[PDB]
């Protein structure tokens, strides 16, 4: 059809990363400009997410496209193989991304990626947002706190509490503003005594730059009942489309466009299919053991990803001014040149600032130098 959906990861046995695939279409001339959005939506198994979703696209072709008229045996996470571009005046230039967790659920332990690899995260909750909800967030305010002593700046943006049939709105009402008076008791109250560990709820603000929740009216019985909808647009509740019109721009069109912003930077496309591999190691270990650091990762990837930044910079600065048309014989100081382009691809790649550490960090532009100064020693003399 007009699009599809493309399978990132598996899992049975093992947990590949299907590396071309996400690079396939990341690559595409939307190698840029900021990833961002990078929205998703993760939870509960058949809590009706790979639906929701489906309404995001049949009421997003026609904001960004035509504006008006026109994982069966896998887990893994799914991307869009259709990606929205924009932007201007001050943008921006921004793609748009669209992830759908799914397979191998029986949230089955792959909503973390989700939530790492994303500006925008739908917690796909049902009927209530429960505790042992709010205990799959652990995992992320401590390797956010870390990171806030670290990076300084708090990773994480946006997180949405879906709440799917909701089923009291005479107590609060559908939407953002029941969203955020039921939210906000559930992160008192049993703040106050009643769990232990879980009363993270005095570090979450700190983690995300929003967190906010919705509450949506059920669908219907018939959908909920059935196999293989389709039938009509009457066929569902008013009050449900009604909310849909609410819900979905709250979250698209900017600025409701989230940036992705690891650091405290926004990141391209080009360097999620860095951030892909490099957590998706320390997954399951990639060996063994996990998780809250996580920080070796991040940063590891936070920084590889300013060599191949500042690598790319390097021969597009020097076989072009320092070579090419005019090639690779002695001057004899094409060095004193090359130092130049040595040293813009390190004088301005301290773009200022990533994060990981102190001897952590320049352990790279050590490598960053011993693979520079690796063309000084070339090619064929
Ligand atoms: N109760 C309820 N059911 C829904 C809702 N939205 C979709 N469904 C039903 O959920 C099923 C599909 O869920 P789906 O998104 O594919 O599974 P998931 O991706 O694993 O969440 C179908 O029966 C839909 O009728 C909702 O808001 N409430
Ligand atoms: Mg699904």
């Amino acid at each position: 059809g007009s699009a599809v959906q493309v399978i990132n990861a598996s899992e049975e046995h093992t947990f590949v990363l299907n590396e071309d695939a996400l690079s396939e279409v990341l690559m595409r001339d939307e190698v840029k400009d900021r990833f961002v959005c990078v929205v998703s939506v993760a939870g509960a198994f058949r809590k009706g997410k790979s639906f929701l979703l489906d309404f995001f696209l049949r009421y997003m072709y026609s904001k960004y496209v035509h504006h008006d008229a026109t994982e069966r045996d896998t887990t893994g996470i799914l991307m869009w193989s259709d990606i929205f571009l924009h932007d201007y005046p001050n943008g921006d230039k921004i793609a748009i991304i669209l992830l759908d967790t799914q397979g191998a659920f029986d949230c089955a332990t792959v909503f973390a990626l989700s939530t790492m690899l994303s500006s925008v995260q739908i917690y796909n909750l049902s009927q209530n947002i429960q505790e042992d909800d709010l205990q799959h967030l652990q995992l992320f305010t401590e390797y956010g706190r870390l990171a806030l002593a670290d990076t300084g700046k708090k990773p994480f943006q946006r997180l949405q509490f879906l709440v799917r049939d909701w089923s009291f709105p005479y107590e609060a009402e559908y939407g953002a503003l029941g969203g955020d008076k039921i939210l906000k008791r559930r992160l008192e109250v049993s703040d106050k005594q009643h769990p232990e560990l879980q009363s993270l709820r005095r570090h979450i603000s700190s983690c995300f730059t929003e967190v906010a929740c919705f509450l949506m009216p059920h669908p219907g019985l018939n959908v909920a009942t059935n196999p293989k909808f389709d039938g009509r647009l009457q066929d569902i509740t008013p009050e449900f489309k009604s909310s849909l019109r609410s819900l979905v721009p709250m979250l698209l069109a900017p600025d409701n466009l989230v940036y992705k912003e690891i650091s405290g930077q926004r990141v391209r496309a080009r360097d999620l299919i860095q951030y892909f591999q490099s957590y998706m190691n320390i997954y399951k270990g990639n060996e063994l053991p996990e998780p809250k650091s996580m920080l070796v990762a991040t940063a590891e990837a936070n920084h590889l990803t300013a060599v191949a930044a500042a690598k790319e910079l390097y021969g597009q600065l020097m076989e072009e001014v320092c070579g090419g048309t005019r090639p690779y014989l002695s001057t004899a100081h094409l060095q004193t040149e090359h130092l130049r382009v040595k040293d813009k691809a390190l004088f301005q790649f301290a773009a200022k600032r990533k994060m990981g550490g102190e001897e952590f960090t320049e352990k790279f532009r050590k490598q960053l130098e011993d693979d520079l100064e690796e063309v000084f020693t070339n090619y064929q003399a």
